C-alpha cells in the first residue's frame, strides 16, 4: 500500500488556514527516498531565493573557466541598490566573484546578485543553467529588485517547491557539479546568516543546515530551502514557499518553520 497523502497533507492545510494564504512544501529523505509534498508543484515567487542557484551557476561556469571565482568585479555606484550590505562596503575596491557569491547567498546581497547575473548572461542565463540540470520549472525573468513583485497570477520569477528541492539535491548532494564546486556551494549555504528563524528553527542544533531564504515584502510571500545533515544519517533536502492573495497579507517566518517541522517529522 502507498502513503495516505491526505493524512500527510492535513496539517499543512490547517497551517495555511491560519496564515491566510498558500504554503508549498517538498521534502526529500535521500536515505529512504521518502517524501512529503503539499502544493509541491504550484508556482511561488522565488524572491531572493534564486541567489543560491545563481551561486551554483557561477560554480558551474568556473568548471569551464579556470579562475572565474578569483576574478575581480569592479563596479560603480549605480550597482548599489537597497539590501546590498556587503557590496556597499567595497565600492572603492571591487569584490571577487567568490566574495560576491558568498554575499549573495549568505547576506542575500541584491547588488551582488545583479552583478553575478550580468556575468552569467542575465536572468535568462541563470534560467538556462537550471534547464541544463533538468529543471523545467524554474524561471528567473527580471533583476533585483523588480523580480520581487510577487503579483498573484504572475509566473515570472517563480519556481515550485518540488523543482527547488530536486535541483538543490542534484547540486549539493548529486554529482551535477564537480566535487570541489559542490562542496563550495554547500559551504556557502551552511554559512547563511538570514535563515535562523526558518527551516533552521525546526532542526536540532547539533545537525548541520545550509539554506537560502527569500522575502519579497508583499503578498505574504517568503521562503526557505535547505539541506539538513542529521548526524550519521542520510541528508534531507526541503523547500518551504508561501504566498497570499492580498498585497498587505503578512509573511510569517513562524509559519515557514512550522511547515518545515511538519515536513521533517512526516518523512519515512
Ligand atoms: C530577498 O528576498 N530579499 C533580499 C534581502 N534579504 O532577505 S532574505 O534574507 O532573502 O529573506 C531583503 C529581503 C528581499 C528584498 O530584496 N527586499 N526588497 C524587496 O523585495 C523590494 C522592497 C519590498 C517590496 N518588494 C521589492
Amino acid at each position: 500500500a502507498t502513503a495516505l497523502t491526505n493524512l500527510v497533507a492535513e496539517p499543512f492545510a490547517k497551517l495555511e488556514q491560519d496564515f491566510g494564504g498558500s504554503i508549498g512544501v517538498y521534502a526529500m529523505d535521500t536515505g529512504s527516498g521518502a517524501t512529503v509534498s503539499y502544493r509541491a508543484e504550484e508556482r511561488f515567487p522565488l524572491c531572493s531565493s534564486f541567489k543560491g542557484f545563481l551561486a551554483a551557476a557561477v560554480l558551474a561556469r568556473s568548471q569551464q573557466q579556470a579562475g572565474l571565482l578569483d576574478t575581480p568585479i569592479r563596479y560603480g555606484k549605480n550597482a548599489l541598490v537597497p539590501w546590498s550590505p556587503i557590496s556597499e562596503k567595497y565600492l572603492t575596491t571591487g569584490m571577487t566573484v567568490a566574495e560576491l557569491s558568498a554575499a549573495a547567498v549568505q547576506y542575500s546581497d541584491n547588488a551582488a546578485a545583479n552583478l553575478l547575473l550580468k556575468e552569467l548572461g542575465g536572468p535568462a542565463g541563470l534560467t538556462a543553467f537550471m534547464r541544463s540540470i533538468g529543471d523545467t520549472t524554474f524561471r528567473l525573468d527580471r533583476w533585483e529588485l523588480e523580480l520581487n513583485s510577487a503579483i498573484p497570477g504572475d509566473a515570472r520569477d517563480t519556481s515550485s517547491p518540488r523543482a527547488v528541492t530536486e535541483s538543490l539535491q542534484k547540486l549539493t548532494l548529486g554529482s551535477a557539479l564537480a566535487a570541489p564546486q559542490r562542496q563550495q556551494f554547500v559551504d556557502w549555504l551552511k554559512g547563511n546568516t538570514t535563515g535562523n528563524h526558518r527551516i533552521r528553527a525546526a532542526v536540532p542544533a547539533d545537525w548541520a543546515v545550509g539554506d537560502k531564504t527569500g522575502t519579497c515584502g508583499v503578498y505574504g510571500t517568503a521562503n526557505d530551502y535547505a539541506v539538513v545533515w542529521p548526524t550519521g544519517r542520510a541528508p534531507i533536502v526541503l523547500a518551504v514557499y508561501t504566498r497570499a492573495p492580498n498585497k498587505d497579507d503578512k509573511h510569517s517566518e513562524a509559519v515557514i518553520a512550522a511547515a518545515a517541522r511538519l515536513a521533517l517529522e512526516g518523512l519515512g
